[PDB]
């Protein structure tokens, strides 16, 4: 019974993973709850996973959930804020943690487990796109183990040999006969578009998925391929890649979720179906498997499968994601900050569609780069980029 | 570097694998080479590789080699015989054996090298559709590692856990997460012809081909998927795979070689141009790899990738190979015999296409042997199956 403590269980990667759990009782202990302000949620895991601990960020948050369980005749303790996010992290008994936490937060409770040497289902993007370098110069030192719960990532996990599965992000491609690795995504739903109209695309029209059902702020990621861009980053931290050894390419089905290719002509890959229980199920399993509640793929219900090389005149972001990375991790930190104003703005009808890579590469145009030597200078480059984006979108809105 | 021994090494497989080591010098040694009667070729090897033994299967063709080598100066022992091919595939030196010798010829000295516990690079089909069980208790016996040449299984092979790559054939499956095995094949020629008109299909229209580069034989055996059928009956005893655990998809565009089906949902496959260098080197070097020559897959420039569930009444081979299995090796023994009857009748335009799966059914209906239980029990099968098979078609072509 592999012992796991749940960061940022109230969500959806945090219910997939909870489900994945109830498939297999006998295989996982649920320890430790850890999430922000879902009482109620947390209230439903609590009473039938009977965890140990359960933190909420928020005090108020906390203080509901602390008598609600109380007399729901729930025996698990209630705790608040970051410091015991980040306890719950490095229990001595827990064997796993899901990171599933986002954003800034998430940061420290997911270094704190590295930092305690443990296995961690990496499920959140802000650890390896803002301290990249940091977070994998940790894991090396404290031999924590990453398995990467993002459905691109877990592909090229699952289709890497055990030699760089097991010192991830250390060992080296080429002399485990790796020539590179296969980044795919689908392209969003301006993949045919004429670039001209683009400017245009209304956040409904961007928002618009067929695959995956995420959230708006995703889809629009998918839209520009700024998460592919974001994925991109993190692979060559994770996977130990040059620029050379990263393909991106366009797979519209998102049938394949990525491949691996090999110094013999083999290339590897992962099918699926777009449930993120898979590659959740995957990483906890893991080298073993287990049920995961998904239906098997279906190859006689299959559109074609088609690929093509991305077009950086149609996702600029994409291009500012690869030469960010050459910058190094103020740049990513501070693209990723922008970005996240930029289509929340766009998403509020501030700014058009295509200004969205306009204004990340504007605010990394006037970033005062100075690499970061800890998680707290992540966070200050952060909080700037945010605030020289929030200020971009006003000068755009008002007059400029 | 590894040594190796290459059992048919002037054919198709063995000039790819011959290909591989010239790629790669340093991780390679040919200790010995060993083929038919393509003297001309052996030759050019021996001179090339610096073996220490070459071994023909024909005395003439043993001495004429010889007085070739002399003339050119190499000291290559040369020797002849079968017993010749079974002690180079067990000496104590080698580490691999490239099973490559086609047909019943292949299966004295593929034992042999099972029998030494060498790694065995099979890549051969007699083997194990004629001496499934056989052989597979042969490799337990001699813990032996087989390593698949075939394109699917080592598509496959690659798709599969650590676990089940060592203790191949006897792990277990469902232990080790796998749900199924995928086993992928184009359909052949005739994929959208009409039903009736399969009757007519000439043997230049059944060995077109777009595909990989095979004879016309095994280009028949894609058009029928007898060859479908084969690479079951192997994939069952190779990977201790059941019926249930055994799906076959028809993929036109080849790409995907075949995959494995995991208990997350998750879908493991290998992909790669048609080019068996890939698969080989594959073997030679795992759990490493190594350059093969093969180019790079371009995804840039490929036809949308389709699947299809495989139609018994366009394919009764494949229908047949797999209740063949059930049966046992006398029968898959047995459909492999006279399926390669059938089929050179059908090339030598004796029978029509349609008539390799009437005849193949109607050969198994009449012979009901026993299951055999050696080498000799399945020689014998294939003897039979054979006569009553050429009778078949001559009393269809008179
Ligand atoms: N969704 C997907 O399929 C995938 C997502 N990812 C990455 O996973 C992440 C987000 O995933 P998604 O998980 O599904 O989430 P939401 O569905 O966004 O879940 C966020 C969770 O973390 C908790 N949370 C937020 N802030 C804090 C904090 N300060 N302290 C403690 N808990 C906090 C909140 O729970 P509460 O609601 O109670 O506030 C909530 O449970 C990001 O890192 C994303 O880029 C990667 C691959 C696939
Ligand atoms: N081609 C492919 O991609 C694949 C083929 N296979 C399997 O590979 C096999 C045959 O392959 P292919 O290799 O290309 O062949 P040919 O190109 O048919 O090679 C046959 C070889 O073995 C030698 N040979 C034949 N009879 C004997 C004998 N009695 N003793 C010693 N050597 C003998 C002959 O050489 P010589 O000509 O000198 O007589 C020749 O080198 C079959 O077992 C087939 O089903 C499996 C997977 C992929
Ligand atoms: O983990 C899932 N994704 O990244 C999918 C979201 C957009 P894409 O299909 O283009 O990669
Ligand atoms: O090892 C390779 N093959 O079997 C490919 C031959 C073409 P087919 O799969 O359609 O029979
Ligand atoms: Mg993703
Ligand atoms: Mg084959």
């Amino acid at each position: 019974g592999k012992q796991l403590t749940i960061l940022g269980s109230t969500g959806s990667i945090g219910c997939s993973t909870l489900d994945v759990v109830r498939h297999n009782p006998e295989h996982f202990r649920v320890v430790a709850l850890v999430a922000g302000k879902n009482v109620t949620r947390m209230v439903e895991q609590c009473l039938e996973f009977s965890p140990r601990y359960a933190v909420m960020d928020d005090e108020a948050s906390a203080k509901l959930l602390k008598t609600m369980l109380q007399q729901q005749g729930s025996r698990t303790e209630v705790l608040s804020g970051q410091q015991a996010a980040c306890d719950m992290a490095a229990l001595e008994d827990v064997d796993q943690v899901m990171a599933a936490i986002v954003g800034a937060a998430g940061l420290l409770p997911t270094l704190a487990a590295i930092r305690a040497g443990k296995t961690i289902l990496l499920a959140n993007k802000e650890s390896l796109v803002t301290c990249g370098r940091l977070f994998m110069d940790a894991v090396k030192q404290s031999k924590a183990q990453l398995l990467p719960v993002d459905s691109e990532h877990n592909a090229i996990f699952q289709s890497l040999p055990q030699p760089i599965q097991h010192n991830l992000g250390y060992a080296d491609l080429e002399q485990n006969g790796v020539v590179s690795i296969l980044l795919t995504g689908s392209g969003g739903p301006f993949r045919e578009t004429p670039l001209r109209d683009l400017a245009t695309m209304t956040p409904d029209q961007a928002c618009r998925h067929p695959n995956w059902s995420m959230g708006r702020k995703i889809s629009v990621d998918s839209a520009t391929m700024m998460n592919k861009g974001l994925e991109y980053i993190e692979a060559r931290w994770l996977f130990n890649a040059s620029a050379s050894q990263m393909e991106v390419l366009i797979h519209p089905q998102s049938v394949i979720h990525s491949m691996v290719r090999y110094q013999d002509g083999s290339v590897l890959a992962q099918l699926g179906e777009p449930d993120m229980r898979t590659p959740i199920a995957h990483t906890m399993a893991w080298p073993n498997r287990v049920n995961s509640g998904v239906k098997p793929l279906d190859f006689c219900k299959l559109s074609a499968l088609t690929f093509a090389a991305p077009d950086y005149d149609r996702y600029p972001c994409l291009k500012l994601a690869m030469e960010a990375f050459e910058q190094g991790q103020a740049a990513t930190t501070a693209l990723n900050a922008a970005n996240e104003i930029t289509v929340a703005a766009f998403l509020a009808q501030q700014i058009r569609f295509t200004d969205i890579a306009a204004l990340n590469l504007s605010v990394l145009e006037k970033m005062d780069m100075r690499e970061p030597q800890c998680v707290d200078d992540v966070l200050s480059v952060d909080a700037n980029a945010r605030e020289v984006a929030r200020k971009e979108v006003m000068r755009l809105a008002s007059s400029a």
